[PDB]
């Protein structure tokens, strides 16, 4: 992979920036007249105007994202979470064009689109999913939080997992309900699911978790997700990075033994000009957001303003890492979503 | 301990703050005149100022700043780096009024304080010194040429308890990194069970960091001690897992170090750029994986000159030294301080010369 055609906005367009630069990557990015002035534009190496201020007219719409990748000499097209990721469509197109898409095959990304098939294919694999009038009473003498597990896999054959996370405003992992012998259990089955509908790099399956430990999955997401970065802090793998690894035709290197869960990591997300911002910082914060001062927010697409992610190896660590975190961001000039968070993180029952 | 005073200031002291509020406590900055556009100014409870922009009139004047600490309610000092940090009587003076000295007692400070008694010192408790005076002569020691400069951080409890928490190598002070390209596994262990005996015969208690220089062949060779946090101390706390600002708050309302060696191990590769001066109207830190960033550095902030030239620390870590020195470029070149000139540029330029990288 030598040039990455970026077709999101945001967060995740800087953090797919990062990851193609900390790997040698060159970028060309794609935004919408709304979006000019995004960090992303001064980030990236280049950038295209695929479209007006409406995303269907701009980033739903895949004949302007190729002609981008085109005209720039982008080898490959990163979709981000939501929009075009899990649109099968896209991945087709970007084929047919000689694109790499960064991420599934087209046809796992069906499947797991309907949520109906998708728990039909997954109960086909084993994976365990939710449980005339008298067969009706016959059944029912037989007969939650959610959580979430991510995957990633190879054009190979090889799949990890990396873990669980527990659910959106606030995301923590590892889940505070899962004890080490589960999230193997609940991780394995969701390998063996990947692999059975052939899936090719990140992807996370929801899962709702009952009062005794069973588990019984919901939905997958054939995309990257907000909330990956708290994965990676308890895991010490960067998903965006092996992604594009993953794209480029790359091995798995990585196996189960080497993914343990180390610390523990909650994850808010601040959403709704910036006329200051300061991030904080210091032990134990990542800040994963586009934000700058003199930031005048377009409204077109979402509330989204940062997202802070705090570590510890304890919960009440990163939970007073956060306390601290969120009444050293400084976001002004705009009213947040830090106030209730803080609330929430104190919140006895939390 | 109820509350601190932050005897420093810049990025140093929001980092005390920082550590006090996770532990959950109260913090009092002290600031020069010069010092109240601060953030720290911001971030703590509460401000006192303890005098005009000169050292010697605020920050060196320990009366000030005891007092400013009993008006406040304050129970302990934390001296930082720098200023009164390493000074014996400070510590001493913080005692018969009453407070809390957040470091070593007055005698490590002592002995370390003269580099001549500290090599004396070390030497006398088994850990290598560099050929030369022994004692004074001003001090002379050999050049040694064909060597780099590493150090062990060691820190320490009031019980006797002791552990290294690894090596740095300061070689490069602009640049700094952990684990060091020429310490193997056992030699960190060798290094710093030296450094451990010797602030134990020392009477030493809390962080405090010895100098070492190494040999071609590998062999170590004791210069000097820091008898205080260190400005470089961010680098092993991300290749180590441990907060070294809130243990030594800790060791110093008395409790124990819980960490056997066993437990220290050095499982990533940080590196460490000062970002120094050589209106900061536009301030836009780096972020993002494998960054973290320790300033006082805002969009705004009219940087003094008087007492430093650090603007900003940019630590960087990863499972590869490239890995490490590659997010670093990035952070690099992202990190915006507009309105002043910085050192930036020469940063970056080290981290893709071609020497560095091996």
């Amino acid at each position: 992979i030598r040039k990455v055609l970026v077709a999101n906005r945001g967060e995740i367009a800087v953090r797919i920036i990062r990851a193609c630069q900390e790997l040698g990557i060159r970028t060309v990015v794609a935004y919408s007249t709304a979006d000019r002035d995004s960090l992303a534009v001064r980030l990236a190496d280049e950038a295209v105007c695929i479209g007006p201020p409406p995303a269907a007219k701009s980033y739903l719409n895949a004949p302007a994202l190729i002609s981008a990748a085109l005209v720039s000499g982008c080898d490959a097209i990163h979709p981000g979470y939501g929009f075009l990721s899990e649109n099968p469509y896209f991945a087709e197109m970007c084929a047919d064009c000689k694109l790499t898409f960064i991420g599934p095959p087209p046809e796992p990304i069906r499947l797991m689109g309907d949520k109906a098939i998708g728990r039909e294919t997954m109960r086909k694999a084993g994976v365990p999913t939710v449980p005339s009038l008298e067969e009706a009473i016959d059944v029912a003498r037989q007969i939650v939080r959610h959580v979430e597990i991510q995957v990633l896999a190879d054009q190979y054959g090889h799949a990890i997992h990396l873990g669980e996370r527990d659910c959106k405003i606030v995301e923590e992992a590892p889940s505070p309900a899962v004890t080490p012998e589960l999230r193997e259990r609940m991780g394995a089955d969701a390998v063996r699911g990947i692999k059975s509908i052939g899936y090719v790099n990140a992807g996370t399956l929801e899962f709702l978790l009952d009062q005794d430990g069973n588990y019984y999955f919901i939905e997958m997401n054939t995309r990257i997700q907000v909330e990956h970065p708290v994965t990676e802090q308890v895991t010490g793998i960067d998903l965006v990075r092996w992604q594009l690894l993953i794209a480029s035709g790359e091995r798995l290197t990585l196996r189960q033994e080497d993914i343990k869960i180390t610390r523990h990591a909650i994850e808010c997300r601040i959403n709704a000009e910036v006329e200051f911002y300061l991030p904080p910082g210091g032990p134990g914060v990542r800040v994963d957001s586009h934000l700058y001062s003199g930031y005048t927010p377009p409204g077109t697409y979402d509330s989204l303003l940062a997202k802070i992610i705090t570590f510890g190896d304890t919960r009440d660590e990163a939970l007073n890492r956060m306390r601290r975190a969120l009444n050293e961001c400084v976001i002004t000039g705009i009213k947040t979503t830090i106030p209730f968070q803080l609330a929430l993180i104190d919140d006895p029952e939390f």
